[PDB]
This record gives structure tokens, sequence and C-alpha cells, in this order.
């Protein structure tokens, strides 16, 4: 369910800075970018 | 950047339930079951699908139970379109029917809709985007995780910033050179998010989902498509497109009058003087200085007597601190209830030139009412021929209000769009003051244009002939009541360069009537970048030099001899080309055409063009191919597939004081660009009218008229002048104009006549230039006896030819 291409992830969070357990209590995946 | 916290595929959206067909197209109930992370979502909405025409789709998603804001706005057979609906999660798929291709897909990502943020995502069929001005970038938008804000500032242009326009509107380019383009009719700031999948987000701060699409395919037809929802830009007049000088710091009618008199000396063409804050009473709208410009009102007849026009500046806000009953714009507009009003319904005070000031409310009757009797009773004394409209954002020079904003959601919301300054509030007044139809949160980036109306309509009540407008702040459909400069541009190279892709992005957007500041505002130009930008300039089809309070002076007069020899033949040729620029606006007010194109509007097959946006095309037939930076002495431009000949090759007659032709295969092309020329080239297969030399398009409209006939390899070419009395109304409604197509075929060139009136039937020809004849003829006839004088270049392929004829009567031009 988490495995989206990066180029195709669409924010989650852009109200504000969230933290990983934020993200994963609105039912949105955490994945760091690489870079 | 990339997000890191993104939505799963099953993250809950809206499902469509209890879909149905309508004559129209289809309508349905969308339901959230799963509340989101924002306040006030609306559960349950309304789809209303709408198959317009064969090529535009519309469709809205609104709150059945509440009116919500909405933007005023004027009202084998198949569509080119073909639309399919996911259930669950919601999307509206488009697909072009031709080919299959998916246009929009909204399935991508989740549908928000919030009292105060609604979210809808799309794929993109390419990489290629242009649109949603205004800011500073490139024609072709970046994808890589891009923010575009829409929310009018008054912000010096710089990248990544929201400026003093916005327009929701985007074209998008299709493998092979077809597009589509997509218009969402929603005035609330906005942010827009381009990622490189490729895939867009409209993220809005209020309103509706009003969403058009236009199928094309053709570029230029998503432009024409697009311009029939929002308007047709207006016809200018004729004295409109002349050279217009104007600086802050013009501080008396002497110096304004030693302004025209140093141009003329120096046989610079003018058809309009401006002045800046420096005319008013203590920078107060409708007053004139009794020190300086005590005797403005002789000064502007005078220009008249002379075949020039007058334009000066007027800001929004009126001066709110004087006496009681000794300013008559505050104390009527105060008797009438004109201005935005605050929590108490009084008066919103913020600050601008001439200290307190209120803000007119432009979607108020009144208020129009109001300003045409101030405009007109103004024009009553001074005879000005048009309105500057600056700082109409509107810009404030305190944040919201000289009594701050109440602490409210419509002043601190749920979603603030990445805003230079990080709110709504700043450099403007209060999001949650009140204007007649709404709150200014949701009227805000409507304002520029509410006045631009409000001026269109004063002026055609007070002068009786077309009105001349030019707006800092704009919206969609602007271009419908005015044109556009492109505000505090810095007189830098990097200016001068990114001119070219705002003056291309606004023709897009149908404000063809758009320029930069030539030579710039801001700063001091050099000599050399005020030579460069006067000739790329003199291809804007809103031409004026202006110049900051502090800058050095940049006139044309104010240079070294061989600067101002440049300068005047960039000009001269502007004159020269007159008869056909009016033409390209007569075809952009009738069909909603381009005036300044990009390469890519003509050539969109040929994909090496989706990129340039450093050279571009007056209509189909004039490439222009400037230097853009300092110490260059050679330009490299692309060059679609055909000849393009080297208007060099034209002779043109001037008041004051290298390859022939380019045979392209679609290629770029190194061409010689000394500091006194600028590369221009007409494409083969063209014709355009070209009219004697004048310092005044009042002189210029006199002169005797000539024929560049660009001959194709087989011997073809076609081109047309539209000519009218250049200023009055309802032209096209009562057919006061002439319209002639020239048409060369077999050595032969003739006229075709569409229409002629008493407006154009004695126009004289007396000069036609034909391009790529291979051989000298033996005998050049008009109307079948030998011609007075014709002259035939070997080394150039160029036959000039001598004739006595009218432009309203049928000739027939021959050679062998
Ligand atoms: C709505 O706008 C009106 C103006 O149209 C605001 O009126 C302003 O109200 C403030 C007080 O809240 C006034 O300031 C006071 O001035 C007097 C002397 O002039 C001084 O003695 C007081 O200490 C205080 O500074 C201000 O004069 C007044 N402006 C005008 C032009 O009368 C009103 O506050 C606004 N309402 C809201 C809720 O923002
Ligand atoms: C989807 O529609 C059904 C049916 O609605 C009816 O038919 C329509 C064409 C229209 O004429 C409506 O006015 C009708 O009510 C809805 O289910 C009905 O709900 C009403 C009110 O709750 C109830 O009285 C009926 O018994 C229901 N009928 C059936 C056949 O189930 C349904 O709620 C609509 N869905 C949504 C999400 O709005
Ligand atoms: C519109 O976009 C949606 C969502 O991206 C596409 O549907 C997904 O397609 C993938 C890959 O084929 C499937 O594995 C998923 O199950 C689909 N997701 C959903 C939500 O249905 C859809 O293909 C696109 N439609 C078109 C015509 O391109
Ligand atoms: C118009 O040109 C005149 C003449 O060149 C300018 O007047 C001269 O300006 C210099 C300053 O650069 C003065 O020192 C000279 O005394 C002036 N000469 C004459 C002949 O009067 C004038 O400034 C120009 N005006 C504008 C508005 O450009
Ligand atoms: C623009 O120029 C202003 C005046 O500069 C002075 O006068 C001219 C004739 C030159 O000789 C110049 O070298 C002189 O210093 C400046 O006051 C102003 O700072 C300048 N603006 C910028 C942004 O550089
Ligand atoms: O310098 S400004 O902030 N820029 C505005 C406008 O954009 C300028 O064109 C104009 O000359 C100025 C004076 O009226 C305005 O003030
Ligand atoms: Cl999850
Ligand atoms: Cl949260
Ligand atoms: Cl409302
Ligand atoms: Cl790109
Ligand atoms: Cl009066
Ligand atoms: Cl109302
Ligand atoms: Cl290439
Ligand atoms: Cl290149
Ligand atoms: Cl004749």
């Amino acid at each position: 369910q988490c495995d989206v291409p990066p180029n195709s992830r669409f924010d989650c969070a852009p109200d504000k800075a969230i933290t990983q357990e934020q993200c994963e209590a609105r039912g949105c995946c955490y994945i760091p970018a690489k870079q």
C-alpha cells in the first residue's frame, strides 16, 4: 500500500511540518526522500 | 521537493453515487465518509458535467446545500473528448478521442473539498506545460516539485514569487504536437503544485471547482477556445501601438514638454507622452498641482494639436485624511458608500502615496458610477486619452489596515499558500474586509480586473472612442478590457532576457497588449543594454520606455550618436510595421489569435520549438531573434523548416540617420548581430503591409503603403490588411472598415477585396518588394502597363517595384 514510485507521491502534509507518527496517524505513508 | 508524507492508493476520497445522464451531460453525488485533516470537510458534493461544444468540456463540483462563492463570469459528428468516471476513489478521466491519450485523470490523488481547502489533481500528458501567470519563469514551467502561487502581490518581478496577476489556466503539450488547456474558474488564493510523474495539483483556499477543458488539438486552437470563455482581446486604438515615453520625475509641464521637443529634434517617433505621480496635488488622484503643473490642461491640448496622445497614472486608493468637503473623490465616495469596509462598517483605511487611503470596491455598482463621474469630471479639466492603473493588487504600504486585522478564519486560514510574507495580508488589505459581492478573501485576485472593467467603461463614457487602459494587476479575462506591463523590472540583461517568455505568456492568456519597461525600470541602464532592449522592445506589442525616480535618464535622445542611430532604426521599423501589427490585433480581437507568439504555437509538430522562449513571432510570418546578452556580436536562434528572408533586404524609409535567405531543414543557425542590428526574418509564403514614416501615427497613417512579398520556392504568398479609422467604437458591428487579401501566384500579385468602405478606400500602394525572385525579369507590368521604375538585385534575389495603386481597387502586378 506504501509502494508508490517517488515521482507519483502526492503530499499528505501540505499544511505543516509532520513527524512519521502524525503522518501514519493521518492514514498516510512516511518514506524519506533519498536526498 | 518530493513529499516524505504521501497518500496511499487506499487514502479516503469521495465515492461517486447516482450517476445520471442529462441532455447537457451528467450529474452525480460525491460522498466522503472519512474526514480529512482539514476542518469543515463538505461530506456531500454535487458533480455536474456539461458537454458544451465539440472542443469544450465543463464540469463543476459544488455544495448542493449551500451557495458558495463563484467568480462573476459572462456566458464525423462527435466531440474531440470522451469522459469516464472512477467510482471509488472518485475521478474524472478525459481521453482525446482521436488517439486515446489520457489528458485529465483526477483519480491520481484524493479529492479534498473543505470550506477553505479544495484540492483536485491530474496526470499531465507530458513534461511540457505553460501558463499559471504571473511569475518570472521560462515559458515552459518546471515539473520538478514546483509550487506556483496565485495571489496578486506588489513585488518587483523575481523567480519563485507570487506577482501582480493570477491566471489559473494551463496549456499542456502532447507527444506529436497536439495540446489541450485547463481553466479552473476560481479567484481564491491558490497553490498549483507540479511534480515529475508528471502531474499537477490545484490547491485553492475557497470557492468551488469549476473546470473547463479545451481539446485543441492545435495549441493556437486551445488559446482560441480558452478566449471563447474568458473573452477575446479588446481592439486598441492605432495610436496605442506607437511609442510611449514615461518616467517618474518629469516634475513639471516645462520638463514634460522638453521630452517631446528632444525626441522630435532627434527624429524619434513618439505617439504618447505620459506622466507618473508628478502631475498630482500631494499624490492624490483627480488633482493636479499648481506649481510644476499649473498649466497641465494647456500642455495636454498642445500635445493633441501636434497629433500626439497623453496618458497618466491613476492609483486605486483615495486620500481619506483631507478636511471634510475639500477633496471630492473621498467626500463623494463616502456619501455613495463606494469603499471597502471593515467589521464595524467604516471604510478600511490603509497607507499608499497620499498617506491614509480608502480602497474603492469595484464590485459595487455605485462605485462604478462614482468612478465614471470622477474620470469624466477630471477629463473635463485635462483631456487625457487613457488611464495607466497601478498599485491595483490592491497594494498597501502597511499590513492589512491602520487598525490591523481581526482574528478570524479568513485572516488566519487553515491552509496558507506560498505567498511572499507568509500571510494573505502582506502588502495588501484585510482578507475579511467587505465588498459588495463577497469578502476580499474571495475577490482579492479580481481587484485589478474589476478596476480595469470600471476604467474601460469610464473612458468609453468620457471620450466616446475606444479606451486605452494599461493595468499592473490582472486576472483571467483581463485582455477583454485592458493591457498590461510586467512591472518593476530591473535594468539588467537577465530581466531583458526574462521579458520575452513573459510577453509570450500573456499572449497565450489573451492579454496581447503587453510589454516590459523598455531599458528597465529599477536601477540605471547602460547604453549597450538600452540599445538591445529598444531593439527587442520594438517587438513588444505594447512599447513603453519608463524609468524610476532615482534612475539616470534613458530617453533615446540621452545616448551617444551611434546608440541613437540604432534606437531610431528600431522605432522606424516598428512604425513601418504598424499596419501589420494592427491587423494582428484585429485577428486577436475577432478570432482569439495571439499577436506575439512562441515558435511552438506556430510549429507544434517540430518538438525542437517546445523549449524556445528567447525568440518570438509576430503572427505566423515574422521571426525576431534578439541579442539578450552584453558583448555579443552574433546570436544563435532556431529556424523551423522553410525559407526565412532577412528583413534587411526590404527597403524602409527613415526620417533621421549577411545571408539574404536562410534555407532551414529545422535547425539552429548562428546570425551576425552587431550592436546596430536585431535579426528579423520573414517566412516564405507571407505578404506584410508596410506604411511610410512619421514621428506619430497621425503622420504615418497619411503615408503611402508598401507590400513585402516573401515567395515560396513555388512562387506563392498570402497576406492581409485590416484598416479602420483607428479609434471608433463598434467598427466591426457597423462594418466601418476595409479588409484586403494579397495573393502572389505564377509571377503575379493581386488583391482580393473582402470589404471596402470610406475608411481605407483611398489607401495608396506605391511600392511592392518581392523576395525570392530567382532570375531578373525582362518586364514588370502594373495593370498591364510597364511600371515607371523597378530594380532587381541578383545577389539578394529582391525585385523592388514602384507602382501607383489603391489598396481598395483590384490590381494585377506581374513580371517575367
Ligand atoms: C474600521 O475603520 C475605522 C476607520 O474608517 C477605524 O476607525 C479608527 O478607530 C481607531 C480606534 O479604534 C481610531 O483611533 C483613535 O484616534 C483618536 C484621535 O483621533 C485617539 O484619541 C485614540 O486613542 C485612537 O488612536 C481612529 O482614529 C479611527 N480612524 C478614523 C479614520 O477615524 C476602526 O477602528 C475600524 N474598525 C476595526 C474593527 O478595525
Ligand atoms: C441515490 O439515490 C437514491 C434514490 O433516490 C430517489 O431517486 C432519485 C432519481 C430522485 O428522484 C430522489 O429524489 C429519490 O429519493 C437514494 O436512496 C433513497 O433515499 C431516500 C431518502 O433517504 C429514501 O426515502 C428512499 O427510500 C431511497 N431509495 C432507494 C431506492 O434506496 C440515495 O440516498 C441516493 N444516494 C445519495 C448518496 O444521495
Ligand atoms: C487514472 O489514474 C488511476 C490512478 O492512478 C489509474 O488507476 C490505477 O491503475 C493502476 C496501474 O494500472 C492499477 O494497478 C490501480 O488499481 C489503479 N488505481 C485505481 C485507484 O483504480 C488509472 O489507470 C488511470 N486511468 C487511466 C485511463 O489512465
Ligand atoms: C532636452 O535636451 C536639452 C538640450 O540638450 C537638455 O538641456 C541641457 O541639459 C544639460 C544637462 O544634461 C544642461 O546642463 C544644459 O545646460 C542643457 N542645454 C541646453 C541647450 O539647454 C534638457 O535637459 C533635455 N530635457 C529633457 C527633459 O530631456
Ligand atoms: C544610479 O546612478 C545614481 C547616480 O550615479 C552617479 O551619477 C552618474 C552620472 C554616474 O557618473 C555614476 O557613476 C555616479 O555615481 C546613483 O546615485 C545610484 O546609486 C545608481 N543606482 C544603482 C542601483 O546603482
Ligand atoms: O516604485 S513603485 O513602487 N512602482 C510602481 C509602478 O510599478 C511604477 O511603474 C511607478 O512609476 C511607481 C510610481 O507611481 C510605482 O511605485
Ligand atoms: Cl498507512
Ligand atoms: Cl493532524
Ligand atoms: Cl459569498
Ligand atoms: Cl520543461
Ligand atoms: Cl463638479
Ligand atoms: Cl449581493
Ligand atoms: Cl534541438
Ligand atoms: Cl542550442
Ligand atoms: Cl488606380
